[PDB]
């Protein structure tokens, strides 16, 4: 089919990405960025995230494959010693496809803006006080207030989600994990504490009370939006697809990142 | 249908059970705790746990109910000012029926014995320290050490995972949820720290290294099992069935337990 | 003596002020705003750090009280209805006074430039990814990488640093402490993760590795610092006066701002 | 001086142990365990621990020594390699000594009955709930519920109250520090959550509510009490003496025990 190749920009990468392009010079594979059916990406997670963003909104006619130059990714998690059997194995094709569910945020304004995160999308303050009322399925649940909120999709909760105290969740869940930054709890103010796990078709609102302009990220894009009345974040209906060629289990993955390698 | 009453044993708790069974005298309404159909819990979570132990091998021919004489619970959500109006409703019937997802527990000897929890279930050490080799599906994640592990199930995970920094699954999250009990990490040891959710069909096997004791415990049961070789955790294939009379939400749940109400 | 009143600028804060003006008219006391020997804050605790930090230059000559129009305070401590008892016993004077130790931020540039917190001092990154070397008494501890770091005095335990997991520490101990901000833990990646407690005259150094463009946080004045080579805490050799008219109890102070009042 | 030599048992540990009794034969010291004035431990922490213990009732008239067979220890931080160099420098004297802080535990019964504590001293409930009244300085500061509680010395501080989430306090610090396990929060619950450091002559007393058996450990000795009535923690009056012979700063071993080494 048609394919392209992203490099982290280093030597490396990009060395890796001229072999691998001139081993499918010897099939039939045309090399195409514009609508490509196969996306490499060489390099990290962060290489791997472009890549992602990059084609998302052609999520459902692309398969991902991530090859780690450096450490070990969640993403590029294919060693580039494997390059070859992954040219050829690309080139036959008859690959089964396994799939990640990513979260939709939507930002209304006073306009709405929807987004895709393959990790996470987090709400903090530009500057001042950060206080919100969350709100679940049109319920109010608690009004939240310290240094910010994350939203993380299930392969999202090993990255900035677990630093936040959030739970690992196998990707073949289809959920959403909410954690907290830094709440204040006293007598009278009141959060939570625990992180949320939430499933398809739940909302989770975030409104504002008193500051309308807020730092908003999704995965590594981070925007400040002004006038801002409603954050809205659930599961969403797209999902990202992955080209298998092997056997590498989700928790396997885990063990190799944080336990030992 | 049949029907039974469980009662915390106080004097508030019997004196509503008299009353809705004077109530359900006036309804082909057969008591009986053999066979029962309906199963009314009058106390707290602690009364409904002890009400579903009762009768787990009857689950899918029981829906329970829930009868707070004291605090909201979780399992036990509905005040007794509703008692009358929950007797004829469920004496009409025609009520719809929620379904939460249950943890089963393997345990093998050098002999098998398996019980189910609705809360969770937690393993500890008999005395001296605990150390376990954690196996997720058969693949080697990590060697615990520490007081213990918990697995929840997701209406569980407000009980006993949340006091362990949990994070709180939405019930109809068919998953479960393990946590850890005050681990020890060094250059030496090392454990993921992060609780983690694991989908259905996943297998956690926990198998000992030294010590073969531990006092292994199911919901309010605790028990200690010797001559251990395995503790095996999964979801259910079995699920407990409440009756709905009203729109009570998870999270509307969790919002009066822990936020205010 | 001579004596000055900040107020927190609302109608109640501002006409408790004149109240005790007029009633400090009563006595041989000169109102004085340059060099104040008692500072009254009228307001809630960030009214009381905008006190402190109006007059960090003459603290081993001023006392301060701190009167909460508001919720109860950890620097206003002192409900409005006692204002009229606490002009009088302010104007006899004959009160003890009881002193808490302050932190010490030095920042080097390629210059250097000293601040003095009563709560924390914080380190942030400006945009990017933040990566630091801490340095402990000239030995290199860890190289830490997420959000921030957080150095707390004794009585700002309760504020933010209280929100990052750190312990609360009675502030007649003289020393500081540490707490991280989302920190990254992996195979590659390593920080303590615990909280740290220093005694006087230790010396905690952070240092770049890439960007040395940083958010310094002290209190309540954030500051974007650029070509920073160096950020130094440590124990201040000063400490703030209170002046004290009544018994209110640390650990009082904590139970009634956190259990219940 | 009259010195003495304990040992873990294994074979690393003894063959150790009787060529520094050789190499003390070259000198005029004298083997003593009845009143020994030099305390040398071979093994871990563990086996300084007992080492303590054993000569508890002499703390004043001892400087103790740690050679770690196993990993590095906080207690015993000498490697063996380190042991021909140790014996001489014992053997000759002029050492100097640093001291560390205790905890004195009281246990009052309906009769009294103290310990002392290097690491820390526990609370949990034998078998049924675990219910305590925390007062401190006689002040009521919370109900306690959960698993139990933890009241750790300063170099205690990297053992287990470091698995409970407390911070980690530099040795020459008089304080001791109060740690959670598990505690319940909802509506009706509540507790500080935070780990509490307290100074020298503050008086934390455990009070019981319904249950008055309890599970108390005192570092690795535990022993379940009955009909207690009041458990009272209190930084001790008496202090362990090290004997050093080189510079081996706390947060560097802290940074070799937990970061890397
Ligand atoms: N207001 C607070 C400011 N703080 C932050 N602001 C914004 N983002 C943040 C913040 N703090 C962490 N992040 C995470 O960085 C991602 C940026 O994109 C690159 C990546 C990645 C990645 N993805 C995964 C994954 N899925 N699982 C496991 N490790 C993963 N990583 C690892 O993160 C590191 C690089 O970041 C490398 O070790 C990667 O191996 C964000 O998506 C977010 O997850
Ligand atoms: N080795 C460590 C020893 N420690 C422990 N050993 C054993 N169990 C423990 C331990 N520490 C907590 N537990 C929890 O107690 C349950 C006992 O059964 C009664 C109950 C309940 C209950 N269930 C829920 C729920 N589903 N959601 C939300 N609150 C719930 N509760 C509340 O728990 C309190 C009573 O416990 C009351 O406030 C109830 O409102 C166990 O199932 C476990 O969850
Ligand atoms: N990069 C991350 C961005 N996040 C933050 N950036 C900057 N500061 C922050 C941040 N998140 C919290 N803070 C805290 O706010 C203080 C601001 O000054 C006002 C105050 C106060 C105060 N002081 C105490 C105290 N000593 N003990 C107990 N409660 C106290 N408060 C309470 O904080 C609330 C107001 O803040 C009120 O409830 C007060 O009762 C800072 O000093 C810091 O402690
Ligand atoms: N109800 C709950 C049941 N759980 C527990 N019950 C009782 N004790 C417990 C429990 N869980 C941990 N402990 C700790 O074990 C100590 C036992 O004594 C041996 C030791 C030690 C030691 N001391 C230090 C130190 N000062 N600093 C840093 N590491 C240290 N260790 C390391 O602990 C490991 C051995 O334990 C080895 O890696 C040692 O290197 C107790 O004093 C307590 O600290």
């Amino acid at each position: 089919m048609k394919y392209m190749i992203t490099s982290k920009g280093d030597e490396k990468s990009d060395l890796l990405r001229l072999n691998m392009i001139a081993g499918f010079g010897e099939y039939d594979m045309e090399y195409d960025d514009v609508e490509p059916e196969i996306v490499i990406s060489i390099g990290g997670d962060g290489t791997f995230l472009s890549a992602f963003h990059q084609y998302e909104e052609r999520l459902d006619e692309i398969a991902f494959i991530g090859i780690h130059t450096g450490h070990l990714g969640f993403y590029a998690d294919w060693r580039p010693a494997e390059a070859d059997k992954l040219v050829k194995l690309l080139a036959k094709g008859e690959y089964q496809k396994v799939s990640y569910p990513l979260l939709k945020t939507t930002v209304k304004y006073g306009k709405e803006a929807t987004y895709l995160a393959l990790n996470e999308s987090t709400v903090k303050s530009s500057g001042g006080p950060f206080v919100v009322d969350v709100v679940i399925n049109d319920i109010h649940f608690e009004r939240f207030r310290g240094d910010g909120l994350c939203m993380s999709t299930p392969s999202g909760t090993t990255a900035y989600n677990k630093s936040l105290g959030g739970a690992l969740m196998h990707p073949s869940i289809e959920a959403m994990q909410l954690t907290e930054m830094a709440s204040i709890n006293n007598r009278v103010y009141r959060t939570i504490g625990s992180p949320l796990v939430f499933p398809k078709h739940h909302v989770v609102s975030l409104q504002p009370v008193n500051d309308k302009d807020f730092q908003i990220s999704v995965d590594h894009l981070s925007i400040l939006h002004r006038d801002v009345q409603e954050i809205r974040y659930e599961v969403s209906a797209k999902k990202i697809h992955f080209a298998r060629f092997r056997s590498f289990p989700f928790w396997r993955r885990v063990h190799d990142s944080f336990i030992e390698d």
